[PDB]
């Protein structure tokens, strides 16, 4: 008969929302009556997506938007503060995982990623901040990694670089945001289906499947129903912390020890 | 209109459900339509919550029975497969903490803990491995803690043991069990308002309370709450991990972090 | 022309000292000058591995002493202290990996494993501590495993949980021994080449193997030398904390 | 018999004219090591190579930014020069500015990010060839409890560089292994240094009673974890993370 309170008639952001794991937590949202503000640079893209969604029950909607810009960031809570009357839910999730070895990377290789994948996500906690204080129970979910915090994998020596630097911000955050009432927490995906890990190409995506008890790559709602969690009222309580959301993949000692 | 998909009609089973987190645990299931049998020792305590959530939605029912016991374990899966027609979710959560020197901890103390915490959290999973395959969505939380895994207090040496033998058990019960499509994982819960909790004294929880940036002590609900998210079909994906329910209170790097 | 204060004279146990990790530990420790108590049930592997060791700097002698037995333990201390004449390190390393399937492992299973592996870890930390107290520079070094505590591995669910429990004690143990000068840290070896994962088999052998950036498996002196460092009064500032000797194994996103 | 001497062996630290990176640089010297130390100032790096002359390995300096990946090529470059090689480096250089988080600017997240993260990087980058060529290559990152496991307002942005630093490493160590490289990181808590008494007797007074051992560290506290991960006997560590901190990230109530 009743789980959790509906989040129904709440203000979202999901930024990078036009594609993947951001789509998906969008999705996830707009279908429990969350209005989401999705953002994204490519215009089509995002106009796909809202007219893909526009079904749900929550209204989705974009901003065109880059993260690594502050002033983008301060345009797409107004904006959204304008279209839903305040903000609730901020899902910092935008990121890329370009390959490169270490011995390859250059500055501007490894600002590009630490750019959209840290900065991205500090910029839009720090434009939200106020009125998530207005909102009485902000919630920040960010889309972190497995890869960083916990893993190595040759060619994202930057990428897992930009996927710890989340979390290293966000256990301070978390004391910085308490008397706010804000939590802000992280999910860490393992392997997701999305166009982003698409563009690994097929024996990536082979072989991480191989090595994950569950059996399979997981998916966006996997990413989204995690994030729907932590922005109930029923998850108060929990802040500065993390999830990992993978299958197992994190576990096992050895390959076919799986 | 939907957030997670209903858990209404499932079975589970809660240890050391009469008091504290174990009922908040019961309570928060069957709130949500999944019918409970909690455990525990004390037929008195036991009877008094099963007539305290007589008005919830869910049927809870007492099974009383020792964790330590293998036997109890297993009479207590065929009641809850009984009385349920099943068992969907397994929330091995009965412990103790009793405190305790590591000069003074006699070889009764460590076992008696390592027994209820961890031996406890062991028997009841491999007593509903059988049922919880059947149900093809199986899950399994365990109720471990920020102590042992992650913190250190004085006294609880051989609690903080227990606590991440269930993590170390389960990062491998884990693999094992993907294949029968159980997940199992932990919640971690810092400092919580119990009748156990209770009996560390106004000076214990004076001193937790003003380590935690949320500003208070947890509630039996929001471990509950954690525990429905591991058990939701939305959860499948989730396995052999770990959520701190804590307020933040492992957060703080030393009391200025706080204040 | 210096790197660490030299350990010689000092005084040391390494619980299941007469084979594979252990013995590497104990090996260790000799070559640094420290007299070492080895201890192991069978006493036949103790007198060989005391007379292999006959030629180190420190002198190597043997306690046959079960690590489940607390009064073992205590004999062990007062054995060793009456042999050097006081006790600074105590490597706790005594332990078993049997397998067996979650719904294999019975109460007594079980109690193996967390008997050997966690109680005897306590027990002997326990009759040391008025000794390595005394010795106002007390080490405590702890071998745990990357498996429980890190990883999972089929079969060894209770080995796991008994890995982790050494760390969860020992966090809280730093901190009631800080007072007492005694540190408390353990080495979380990946996987060593020693006659007890020999009992593995060999395809369990080649299988970490190619798991292992660093393309071997690891040599007991790796984890011997991780002790050594802890047990360094250089190392006087770490406590309650682990060191992960591996090859880098729990790194990679897959091992292919 | 402890470890095999270091004598004769040649190793960079990066903002080695203070603190835990002098500390560093002092106790690979004391081991025989010629140790090249950076840093902008090169005011207290003569002075600092003064202080160390007397010691078996010798300190010399090179003037240099790690922020500036060409820096980084010629502090290696000089590097080789004077000792003939390079088989250690300690990427240690960090700063610490306090801001709280709605204060921070693109330009503090940015100078903290490029000095203690960009940094460590482009030193790495920098010496990979030559730490390649010693057959025995070590690196060894200073990175911080704050970020990896604890937080502390005002510190959101440092937190994320150190945490940076091991996301980086875990990848790096698997790229380093086949070069026969390790590289790991020393986290400590409260060091007593230059840099850290900028934070104040109130800093100072606060975090010692909230640590077990009872006191703030030493920076040859940190300096002997580098050095025992420049071990010979420590080859078979890598990607892996070592906490010098006298038990500070353990209690689970500081009081
Ligand atoms: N897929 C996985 O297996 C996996 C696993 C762990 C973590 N993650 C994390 O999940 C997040 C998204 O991953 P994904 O697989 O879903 O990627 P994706 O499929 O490639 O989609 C990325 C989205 O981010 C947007 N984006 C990219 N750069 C941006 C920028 N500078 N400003 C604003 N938006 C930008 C993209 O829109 P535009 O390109 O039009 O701007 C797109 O909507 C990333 O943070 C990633 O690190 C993914
Ligand atoms: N309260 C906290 O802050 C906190 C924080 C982290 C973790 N935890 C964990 O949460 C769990 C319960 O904590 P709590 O505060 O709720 O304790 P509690 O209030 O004392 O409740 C303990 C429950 O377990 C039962 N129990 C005790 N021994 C048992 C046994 N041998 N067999 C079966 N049932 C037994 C008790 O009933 P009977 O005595 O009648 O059998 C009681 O119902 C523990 O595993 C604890 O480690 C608690
Ligand atoms: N080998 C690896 O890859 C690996 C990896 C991670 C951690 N570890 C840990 O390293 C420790 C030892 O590993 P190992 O490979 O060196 O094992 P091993 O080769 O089988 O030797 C174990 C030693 O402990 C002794 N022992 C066993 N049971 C005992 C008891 N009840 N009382 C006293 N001594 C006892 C044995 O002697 P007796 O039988 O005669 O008593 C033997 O000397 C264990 O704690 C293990 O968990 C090993
Ligand atoms: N002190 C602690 O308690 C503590 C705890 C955990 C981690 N750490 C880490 O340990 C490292 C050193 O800390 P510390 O306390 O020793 O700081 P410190 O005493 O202030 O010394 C910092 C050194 O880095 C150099 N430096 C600063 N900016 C630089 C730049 N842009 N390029 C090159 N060199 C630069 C400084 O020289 P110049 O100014 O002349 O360049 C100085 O030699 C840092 O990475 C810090 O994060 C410290
Ligand atoms: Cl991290
Ligand atoms: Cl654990
Ligand atoms: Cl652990
Ligand atoms: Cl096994
Ligand atoms: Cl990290
Ligand atoms: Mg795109
Ligand atoms: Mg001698």
């Amino acid at each position: 008969s009743h789980m959790f309170t509906s989040l129904e008639g709440r203000s979202a952001i999901v930024t990078g929302g036009s594609k993947g794991i951001g789509r998906g937590i969008a999705e996830t949202f707009a279908n429990a009556g969350v209005d989401v503000v999705i953002t994204g640079r490519n215009q089509d893209d995002l106009d796909r997506t809202v007219a893909d969604l526009s079904g749900t029950r929550g209204k989705v909607t974009a901003v065109r938007a880059d993260v690594t810009d502050p002033e983008d960031a301060r345009r797409t809570v107004a904006e959204t503060v304008s279209r839903h009357g305040g903000l609730d839910i901020v899902c910092a999730n935008a990121g890329i995982f370009p390959s490169g070895r270490l011995e390859d990377l250059t500055p501007d290789d490894i600002e590009q990623v630490l750019g959209v994948n840290f900065k991205g996500t500090v910029y839009i906690v720090q434009a939200a901040l106020q009125a998530l204080t207005a909102s009485g129970h902000g919630r920040v979910v960010v889309t972190s990694s497995i890869t960083g915090p916990i893993t190595g994998y040759p060619g994202w020596s930057h990428y897992g670089a930009s996927k710890a630097a989340q979390l290293g911000f966000l256990r301070t955050a978390a004391m910085e945001l308490a008397p706010k009432k804000i939590t802000i927490n992280a999910v860490l995906p393992g392997n997701i289906m999305t166009e982003g890990l698409d563009e690994m190409g097929q024996d990536y995506l082979d072989q991480m499947a191989s090595a994950i008890p569950a059996g399979r790559l997981g998916s966006v709602a996997d990413i989204g129903n995690a994030a729907l969690f932590f922005a109930t009222d029923e998850a108060a309580y929990v802040t500065g912390q993390t999830l990992v959301v993978d299958g197992g993949q994190v576990l096992p000692e050895s390959h076919l020890a799986i």
